[PDB]
């Protein structure tokens, strides 16, 4: 069987290895010609664990085929979207998806599954499968089939997770559903379980703002930990013994692909809405300027002009470990304070920043801001360090520092213990 | 060892039985006469799984004695206060708090060992204290001790998490907790960590308060499910299946004895917050009337004059199983639609209601309300009981209806694939 998986992004090209690594006939398709180049010669365009053994493994084996023609999707008998969805301004921005939609009109016949992996609001998959039918002739259920399915997958743990997370699959009919989980059965290990594509859409985004919403009350303990001399990071942990409680971590922010606009996603064709997803994130949002007053007030300690003050900003991407700067609170945070100050320095290990090492960005510095908790900033000889620095002055809004450094004028987002 | 407890409630009567039953004298104070009188002999005021068998056999082997004089507290080498901590208006009531801390002012000697279990706001612990200081002339940590030993036992189920549930203790004093601790061993199974007073206050309220939001994260998905024609009860359970994911129960609202009122406790004392906490307290506080909408909204769907209505409300407890009617949303419900309806009727399995039995209570009756989830509801005909009411509604406020029942006019709470 074919399987034609258009989108290959950070879950695309993964998923189109997965099926093609267990016994499907796959065919890649992106538009940009750029991405199809570097693929083809067995190295990713992206960083995720074991994705270049997999992607040669297919590559050898014949099973995976990439391509940025649309003419060679033709003859597959299914179509996987794993486009992006962003917002637009304040709006959903299904213009990817809906490319992807007419491309696929372009070349389905009978028969074919068209299975959208984008997270999206719900009604856009029956939306999606009543264009498709408009511009081929033909009816969902019974010509051709449509069904969402969703991803779990955590970046950094993509091929684990696809075999063993549980999923979703929610179809415009039944046949669609029933005919997406005996596909995915080839490799999935976890419960798959069959809905309607309202219920599926909606349970993704209802997932995903679940998170969102708790990293904000995490992040509202935050700021309740400064005012009772607590430690958040501590008492969150202690909390987390509790056999009914885990409160998420609190930090300079909430980046990436997802929970920065998931939210908006299920809150965009709503009537009627309580707020509290709203001020959830209004809260996450707000982060990189609390880190800011935190950096300020400590400039202040120390009697630091804040216009002849040079900041070293520790890390640019989302999150550790990854070279993805998508909605960074970093970016965000240097954003706020650059005209503030004098300088703003930055380093990160994964992406290029104004300087190319640690012991370089914090040479004569008066502050450093730790912006990502990558594993580097977690074997530091902050003493070194500081002899280097015109000022000893520490703000972290990724709980790297535990115990102070010493002679340091130390803060940390949620840090009331210091 | 001799230990004293004050405040038999349905927390400190069993943590009396279990210390008394772990090697320990204990004596078990409470003010109320009528309460210890039932105690020795009348077995448990309260209910609560193995509460009688384990009480007869601690005060048959004379390990435990319960009185109401002060006097017989004299010689005891530890105290633990588990009174009640409820709001007085928008503040935190520690009256019962402080009279009990007084009441050990005067009874305790040289090296007595102080445990506050009772829920308080942060910085309680230390002025407790202070106060026990300034009323006996000692100082903590030298000639006696204070710690703080939140609890974070389930109603139903004490014995177990008495048992198995890890906990946290807060000393005033380094020796204070490691003293407590060496108590507390005698029969937790489950790790016990060490922490100062201050975060082991904030982290109880922290536990209670992550509940108490993702209920009210569940209530506004509720609103949404409404909108996007979805079960949420389904996409809950569906959701849930995610390895991250675990979104609480939506529904009528939230009781009991603590939810209701430790995220207010949390906040008492702050300059500043987020407002998450504030917010998701008020969302679970209007559910009641929530489902007075979906019910006014069923009577006009069945064309009924609201004020000829006979209502018939199920169950009156704050959650099912249970008799206690604490803070029940059962009962604001009732209060909100009571000079809306010609005649308001109740029925409850555990608390006496209107009527005796759930045949009574709708025969004759407009519309049903299901305020709690009690087993007896889990498996009633609803088709059958149907027969004998004068319109058939039903609205559902606890998920207690899964199928919609044929011929009724069924609204529930988040129930949008109706
Ligand atoms: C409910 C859930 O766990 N969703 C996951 C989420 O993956 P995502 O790519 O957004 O990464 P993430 O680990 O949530 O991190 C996103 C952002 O949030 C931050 N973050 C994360 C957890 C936390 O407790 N606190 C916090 O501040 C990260 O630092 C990062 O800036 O979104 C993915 C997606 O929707 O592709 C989804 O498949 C994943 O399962
Ligand atoms: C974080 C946590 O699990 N706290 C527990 C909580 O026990 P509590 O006695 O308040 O009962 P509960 O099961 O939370 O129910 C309280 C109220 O909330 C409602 N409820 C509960 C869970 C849910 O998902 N949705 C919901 O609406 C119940 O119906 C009830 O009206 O408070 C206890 C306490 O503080 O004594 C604590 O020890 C318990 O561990």
């Amino acid at each position: 069987m074919r399987i034609a998986v258009l989108g290959l992004g950070y879950i695309g090209l993964p998923t189109a290895i997965m099926f093609a690594s267990s016994g499907y006939d796959v065919v890649g398709y992106d538009i940009r010609s750029e991405v199809i180049k570097k693929i083809n010669s067995g190295v990713a365009h992206i960083i995720e664990p074991e994705i270049d053994r997999r992607l040669k493994e297919v590559l050898s084996l014949g099973k995976l085929k990439v391509t940025d023609r649309v003419e060679d999707l033709k003859g597959s008998n299914v179509f996987i979207i794993c486009v992006q969805t962003p917002l637009s301004g304040d709006d959903p921005d299904l213009s990817y998806l809906e490319r992807a939609i007419r491309t696929v009109a372009e070349v389905m016949d009978r028969g074919a599954l068209v299975i959208i992996e984008s997270t999206i609001p719900p009604g856009t998959t029956e939306k999606m499968a009543r264009l498709l039918e408009n511009l081929t002739g033909l009816r969902e259920g019974v010509d051709f089939y449509v069904a969402h399915a969703p991803e779990r997958v955590m970046p950094g743990r993509i091929f684990k997770e696809l075999v063993y997370n549980s999923r979703i699959i929610g179809g415009v009919s039944e046949k669609a559903a029933n005919l997406a989980e005996k596909l995915y059965r080839s490799f999935v290990k976890g419960r798959i379980f069959l809905t309607n594509a309202t219920t599926a859409e909606m349970v993704k985004l209802m997932e995903n703002t679940f998170r969102d919403v708790n990293i904000a009350l995490a992040n509202e303990f935050a700021l309740l930990a400064h005012q009772y001399g607590v430690n958040v990071y501590e008492a969150i942990e202690l909390a987390n013994t509790h056999p009914r409680v885990k409160i998420h971590t609190p930090g300079i922010g909430v980046g990436g692909h997802c929970l920065p606009k998931d939210p908006y996603l299920l809150l965009s064709n709503a009537k009627e809405d309580f707020g509290l997803i709203r001020i959830a994130r209004r809260i996450n949002e707000r982060m990189p300027a609390f880190a800011a007053g935190l950096l300020f007030e400590a400039l202040e300690k120390a009697n630091i002009k804040p216009s002849e003050a040079i900041i070293a900003v520790l890390g640019l991407a989302y999150k550790g470990g990854t070279d993805d700067t998508r909605n960074s609170p970093a970016l965000k945070f240097v954003e706020i304070i650059r005209n503030s100050v004098k300088e703003v320095r930055t380093y990160d290990p994964y992406v290029r920043g104004t300087h190319d090492s640690l012991e370089k960005v914090v040479e004569g510095a008066d502050a450093i801001v730790i912006a990502t908790d990558h594993p580097e900033f977690k074997s530091v000889n902050w003493e070194s360090i500081g002899k280097s620095m015109r000022h000893k002055i520490i703000i972290d809004g990724r709980n790297i520092i535990k115990e102070p450094p010493v002679g340091f004028i130390f803060r940390g987002i949620g840090r009331g213990d210091v």
